[PDB]
RNA sequence: GGCCGCGGCAGGUUCGAGUCCUGCCGCGAUCGCCAC
């Protein structure tokens, strides 16, 4: 009822049982047993080695330290070989450069090659501000990390947790900063009220001041921003978020939200109170992780919204949604269906060549000077939302990001009414639309 | 690998388009971002 118990009684929720922590352990002491059979020099880093990872989230992270009178060359090659002798289901993904991923004992494990270096300078890859961010955080965060994971629960449960495109919101080591920053969860929500867009953080400097953007200053990297994929309403939705919570602070900030999956026969009477067009672009997902899809669904999204606005069909909204096989570009227009004719623009009457042309042209109506210039009645190829989204998807289709704009370019269907209301897309047209209980 | 920001080139549209379309090359050796 309280703000005090509510913290504590979140806690449980946030913090790893301790099975879940023997599970750790084990494996750590297992891996740590093989790297000094081969002996490797090495560090463990991220949220396990600070004991500040989140509750389920149990990742293993391993950084292999090599001397710099080596290259990529040994780095990706002696660094895979030595993640294939201890990890024992070995999975290679990529980066800048490239590391491995895998299991040990049932425990996920992250191994990445990086250089011996001196100092927070000479630092290229951003694989590299790694184990710094570390070397810092270990001594300031002991004792605070149950702090950490109150601020990162708190944060994943409103779904802005995680700084991958999928999310845009606060990265873990940003949450971790904010705690040294701050002193505490609480006192971080206390504070983040009042942050603006402009807001610099130099937690290095123990200072809060007015920038041209809103930056967290590395305190490893003085020029990078560890703040740097929070989109702008993400932020918003803290800052929100954190006022709703020293208002009225309740549990329910803390436990994960229902998707509001909503019966297609009162949605579709929603849709028709509104009267307004909503229908959806329906294609097959291309095989590629989220962090390329969704920046490109994104962008989609986006090219095609600013094509119905530029088109005069008044969008309300967009959105997206990424299913199995399929995936669905939103949209909801105020305009359901436009006429045939318009006015395009004409040359001042004063000018005489560019009149001479522009009467010239074969038009079914006659032109007309209003306020000193010349207009024309035109005519539109596609008088509704959907018609032209086919017309311009069709056409575009390359603008719509690589892999997306690809497979809407081999396949695509546009679906409106009881047919779209029948797609797994219920929870995100809700969203959109800001749907009520 | 993709997104993003720039620079350059050739074509389209338009009466005209530095602002829109289109494709191409280049650029991120002071870090743009994301493999959370």
């Amino acid at each position: 009822m309280k703000v005090e118990e509510i913290l504590e009684k979140a806690l449980e929720l946030v913090i790893p049982d301790e099975e879940e922590v023997r599970k750790g352990r084990e494996a750590e002491e297992e891996l740590r047993r093989r790297l000094d059979e081969l002996g490797v020099e090495y560090v463990f880093v991220g949220s396990y080695a600070r004991n500040t990872w989140l509750k389920g989230s149990l990742e293993i992270d391993v950084f292999l330290l090599f001397p710099e009178e080596f290259s990529k060359e040994e780095l990706r090659e002696r660094g895979l070989e030595i993640g294939k002798a201890v990890l024992d289901s070995y999975e290679i993904r990529y980066a800048e450069h490239p590391y491995v991923h895998g299991v040990v004992k049932g425990v996920e494990v992250d191994v990445v090659p990086c250089y011996k270096l001196k100092e927070p300078k000479n630092i290229k890859s951003a694989v590299d501000r790694t184990p710094f961010h570390h070397k810092w955080l270990e001594g300031r965060i002991k004792g605070k990390e149950n702090e950490v994971r109150l601020l990162k629960g708190f944060l994943k449960a409103n779904g802005i947790y995680g700084a991958e495109y999928k999310v845009r919101g606060f990265s873990g080591y940003l949450c971790e900063l904010l705690i040294v920053f701050y002193g505490s969860f609480l006192e971080t929500v206390k504070n983040a009220r009042r942050w603006t867009r402009r807001t610099v953080i130099d937690v290095a400097k123990g200072e809060v001041r007015k920038g041209e953007e809103f930056f967290v200053v590395d305190p490893v990297d003085e020029k990078r921003n560890v703040a740097a994929n929070l989109s702008l309403d993400n932020l918003a939705r803290f800052v929100h978020l954190c006022r709703e919570f020293m208002e009225a602070p309740s549990l329910g900030f803390f436990k994960p939200k229902h998707p509001l999956e909503i019966e297609p026969e009162r949605l579709r009477k929603i849709v028709e109170e509104r009267g307004t067009a909503v229908f959806a672009v329906k294609f097959r997902k291309p095989d590629i992780v989220d962090d390329n899809l969704y920046p490109q669904l994104e962008r989609a999204s986006r090219k095609i919204f600013e094509f119905l606005e530029r088109e005069n069909f008044m969008p309300l909204r967009s959105a997206f949604k990424a299913s199995e096989e399929f995936c669905y570009l939103l949209f909801e227009c105020q305009i359901k269906e436009i006429s045939r004719v318009f006015r395009r623009m004409g040359p001042q009457f004063e000018d005489e060549r560019n009149v001479k042309k522009f009467l010239s042209r074969n038009r079914a109506f006659r032109p007309f000077i209003e306020n000193g210039r010349w207009w024309a009645f035109e005519m539109r190829k596609f008088t509704t939302p959907e018609e032209g989204v086919r017309s311009y998807a069709s056409t575009h289709w390359h603008t719509l990001g690589k892999n997306v704009g690809e497979s809407i370019r081999e396949y695509f269907e546009i679906i409106s009414g009881e047919k779209l209301f029948k797609e797994p897309v219920t929870a995100e047209l809700c969203e959109m639309m800001g749907v009520k209980d």
